[PDB]
């Protein structure tokens, strides 16, 4: 069991293993320090979970970001090096830290991208969607805050605590039955839209701002979506919300590739049962130059069951120090 020191940063006691040195706080992002491993001479990232077991969703939200985190094993999505306790036993366990890379900018830190930097950007992220989307794990939240870039413009998919709504699919908004993985490929499609033209693309001022510029360009829902939608009072207010008068796709990315202009018309689809998958879209011909379909991996899979469970405190944080304590760091 390693050797814990103890230092007061920001109003915040850190206790950490006395290989991260040179803890300095970086941030907004909650309680987050840049640390120097000494084991791995590169910088990483310390994050202490703020009250980890307060109430009985910290609990649950503290087991399934680190259950998140242990199975994430993707070039293209954040991996944990590290997760640990100061706590000697189970009695005395009341803090999580985690270990991550550090993240010298995201896609907006960094952003006029050619279109050979948008195809490689995009690229990766549907790698690291393909991979989530099979242990059926969806971001819900994919927006350019959420994506790592570093010096070389490689990309990890990770999510933060922090526009949301810019990136939301219109399904979410409107509160119909069928979520599916494909909310996040919308989100997707709102961001490389963004990467193509410099503007973001719905920037709505709230949800039905934003509901009213999705229907002016994707049209209003055709009868095949429609049949789909079970109340009369839904079916009326999606058509309420399609009165905007039309915008058509050949004006909004007119400049842009005709084949990023063919792939985004298969992200922003409204009939999510329709849309593109990250598998599909990986073999678009937009990716010729960059997809290799013996190198796009599937992930193990993942245990999802305890998302159904209504557990006490104890057993959220009892499972949680079995994780921490059964954590083998990857290899180099
Ligand atoms: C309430 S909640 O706790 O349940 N919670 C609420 C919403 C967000 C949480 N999401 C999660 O669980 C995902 C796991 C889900 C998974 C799903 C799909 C694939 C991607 C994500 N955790 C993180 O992404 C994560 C990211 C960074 C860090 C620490 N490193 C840093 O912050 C850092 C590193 N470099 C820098 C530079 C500057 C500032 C900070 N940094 C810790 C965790 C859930």
């Amino acid at each position: 069991r390693p050797t814990f020191y103890r230092q007061e940063l920001n109003k915040t006691i850190w206790e950490v293993p006395e290989r991260y040195q040179n803890l300095s706080p970086v941030g907004a992002y909650g309680s987050v320090c840049a640390a120097f491993d000494t084991k791995t001479g590169h910088r990483v990232a310390v994050k202490k979970l703020s009250r980890p077991f307060q109430s009985i969703i910290h609990a649950k939200r503290t087991y399934r970001e680190l259950r998140l985190l242990k199975h994430m094993k993707h070039e293209n999505v954040i991996g944990l090096l590290d997760v640990f306790t100061p706590a000697r036993s189970l009695e005395e366990f009341n803090d999580v830290y985690l270990v991550t890379h550090l993240m010298g900018a995201d896609l907006n830190n960094i952003v006029k991208l050619t279109d050979d930097h948008v195809q490689f950007l995009i690229y990766q992220i549907l790698r690291g969607l393909k991979y989530i989307h099979s242990a059926d794990i969806i971001h819900r939240d994919l927006k350019p805050s959420n994506l790592a870039v570093n010096e070389d413009c490689e990309l990890k998919i990770l999510d933060f605590g922090l526009a949301t709504r810019w990136y939301r699919a219109p399904e979410i908004m409107l509160n119909w039955m069928h979520y599916n993985q494909t909310v996040d490929i919308w989100s997707v499609g709102c961001i490389m839209a963004e990467l193509l033209t410099g503007r973001t693309l719905f920037p709505g001022t709230d949800h039905i701002d934003q509901l009213k510029l999705i229907l002016r360009l994707v049209g209003t829902p055709g009868a095949e979506l429609l049949k789909k939608i079970s109340s009369e009072s839904a079916r009326n207010y999606i058509q309420s919300l399609a009165q905007m008068p039309k915008m058509n796709f050949a004006n909004v990315f007119i400049g842009a590739n005709p084949l990023a202009v063919d792939l985004l018309e298969k992200m922003l689809v409204l009939d999510s049962d329709k849309r593109i998958t990250a598998a599909q879209a990986l073999a678009h011909a937009y990716f010729a130059q960059y997809h290799d379909p013996d190198d796009e991996p599937v992930a193990d899979p993942y245990d999802q069951s305890f998302e159904s469970r209504d557990l006490l405190i104890d057993e959220w944080k009892s499972l949680t120090y079995d994780e921490v304590i059964s954590f083998v760091p990857p290899p180099l």
